[PDB]
């Protein structure tokens, strides 16, 4: 009987709360049509029985053949390996694409000094974006199936439109399309739209850590 223990929501702890590697566990969840329990974690009054089986305070946290697992990329390994259909495997030399993307973003966020280069470290990380997306067979990173690399990559692409979008008054440029397209597509899938933050807990979530 799976279960997986993630954010509640800042200010609203009966509702799914914004942790990016939360949602990339439920992704893969859901792209495997697996059945599980959730468990909302108020990180701000943690309970004591989730202390005792997340050894640093941390979600996302699945129970699998009785022992809890931490570390999102763990999870989703031992979710490919246990469930393989449909597989989910990106290739080796597309599974890094994006990786330094949601860096650049909370670094960018978090920036008072318009000077710093924060902003361009951010549109340089989209620009390898764009490159690979209009390089290579979509609408996927890896074609035209959903992989890992996708599902780790959503959850942080929702983060940087919906706090950009509301802390900066900021968006993609439009000058790169196939990103545009790409987080559309990743927006629009059916195991995005059932695992999805609402935007006003994305908010939530950040406003206290944006200007601490
Ligand atoms: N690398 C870990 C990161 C997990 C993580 O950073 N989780 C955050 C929430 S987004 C957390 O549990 N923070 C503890 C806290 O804020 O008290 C993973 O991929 O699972």
């Amino acid at each position: 009987a799976l279960e997986i223990c993630v954010k509640a929501a800042v200010g609203a702890p009966d509702h799914l709360g914004d942790c990016p590697f939360s949602q990339r566990a439920l992704l893969t969840l859901e792209e495997k049509s697996l059945t599980y329990k959730i468990h909302l974690i108020n990180l701000s009054d943690k309970p004591q029985w989730f202390l005792d089986i997340s050894p640093q305070g941390k979600v996302p946290v699945l129970k699998i053949d009785d022992k809890w697992v931490t570390d999102s990329d763990v999870i989703v390994g031992i979710l490919e390996e246990k469930y393989p259909d449909p597989p989910l495997k990106t290739p080796a030399e597309f599974a890094s694409v994006g990786s330094n993307i949601f860096g650049t973003f909370g670094t960018f966020l978090k920036s008072k000094d318009s000077n710093d280069g924060s902003e361009h470290a951010l549109l340089v990380e989209l620009e390898a974006l764009e490159n690979h997306l209009k390089s290579h067979d979509g609408p996927f990173i890896a074609g035209e199936r959903v992989s890992a690399v996708d599902l780790s990559l959503a959850p942080k692409l929702y983060h940087l439109q919906v706090a950009l979008g509301h802390f900066k008054s900021w968006s993609v440029p439009e000058s790169f399309p196939h990103v545009h397209n790409y987080m559309k597509t990743l927006f629009s899938l059916d195991s995005f739209e059932k695992t999805k933050t609402e935007e006003k807990y994305v908010i939530s979530g950040w406003a206290p850590k944006v200007n601490p």
